[PDB]
């Protein structure tokens, strides 16, 4: 089998996609954020505190024939960004794009942090990261892709996010039409539950290429890209005038600027982000101070290939008994 859905961007800065996703019998549509940093499937529901609920759809077990309450089953988790929600857990039919796993842990919210309330667009989560990250409890429960995985075509799925523009989802195939040259494959480590890899170095605009190992994740969940402090610097160097702010939290920069681009390896290969990419926009409305799009990963603890680096690339999520990680130019 394979599946294939279109994300969208939530807003004019790409902040985050969704992507529909069917739940239940009949089907509950519902607007998640494909996330593969985290393993937990989460919704906003009607179990969720009412007051925490700000124009979300929500996902109602008692209207599906297909949902079964997890008996004692409940999930916590919090986010990089600490953001947190918490709930119980039932089973359900879920589909993605025409892929569908009967049986999916489908966990609804009881509480969710402020964050998400705020955010209206997003109506929940879909976890992509390895299922070692699950935080149900007392039984961990399997990702989408998990459950999906034995019965795929191929045991993959893919990232196409637009910038500023609707993107793909695939999972089961790899859409030869939707790069250009070739897909370069790296080592991934799952010891920490994530797409866990090492980028062979970077460049900042037209200049040298340095040869450096970052160990990072690629995270569709996270916005930015955030990198050791050294290569940030380097690159902010590039644009004058920017600074980091510890009062807006990173760094900024005069929005009359042109951005360089900024490459990061692939072993070999190299990616482009171009430096319109990397624009996050006013700091508050009205500002002429804009936020940028590459950030230090300094007391993150790890360095995360977020949305702005993914953006730039077709990536692929090689789920074989050995995962690997793909990157082509598109």
């Amino acid at each position: 089998s394979t599946g294939s859905a279109t994300t969208t961007p939530i807003d004019s800065l790409d902040d985050a996609y969704i992507t529909p996703v069917q739940i239940g019998t009949p089907a509950q549509t519902l607007n998640l954020d494909f996330d593969t940093g985290s393993s937990d499937l989460w919704v906003f529901s009607s179990e969720t505190t009412a007051s925490e609920v700000d124009g979300q759809t929500i996902y109602t077990p008692s209207k599906s024939t297909t949902a079964k309450l997890l008996s004692g089953a409940t999930w916590s988790i919090s986010y990089g960004d600490g953001s947190s929600s918490s709930g119980d857990v039932y089973t359900d039919t879920v589909s993605v794009g025409g892929l569908t796993v009967t049986g999916q842990a489908v966990e609804s919210a009881k509480k969710v942090s402020s964050s998400f309330t705020e955010d209206s667009t997003i109506d929940g989560l879909l976890g992509l990261a390895f299922s070692t990250l699950n935080t149900v409890s007392p039984t961990q429960q399997k990702t989408f892709f998990d459950n999906a995985k034995a019965s795929l075509d191929s045991p993959v799925f893919t990232a196409d996010l637009g910038y500023h523009a609707p993107g793909t989802y695939n999972f089961g195939f790899i859409d030869t039409t939707a790069y250009t040259g070739s897909i370069t494959y790296t080592a991934v480590s799952t010891k920490q539950g994530f797409w866990e890899w090492t980028s062979t170095g970077y460049a900042v605009g037209s200049g040298t290429f340095k040869s450096t190992s970052i160990d990072g994740i690629a995270d569709t969940g996270t916005t930015l890209l955030y990198l050791p402090a050294t290569v940030v610097s380097a690159y902010w160097a590039q644009v004058s005038g920017a600074k980091s702010s510890s009062s807006v939290g990173g760094y900024v920069f005069p929005c009359s600027a042109t951005l360089p681009s900024f490459t990061f390896g692939v072993g070999s290969a190299r990616i482009v982000i171009p430096g319109d990419y990397i624009d996050f926009g006013p700091i508050s409305t009205g500002s002429s101070s804009c936020f940028g799009g590459i950030q230090s990963s300094a007391g993150i603890g790890i360095n995360i290939f977020g949305d702005v680096a993914l953006k730039a690339a077709f990536v692929v999520f090689n789920g074989a008994t050995t995962p690997t990680l793909g990157f082509a130019s598109k």
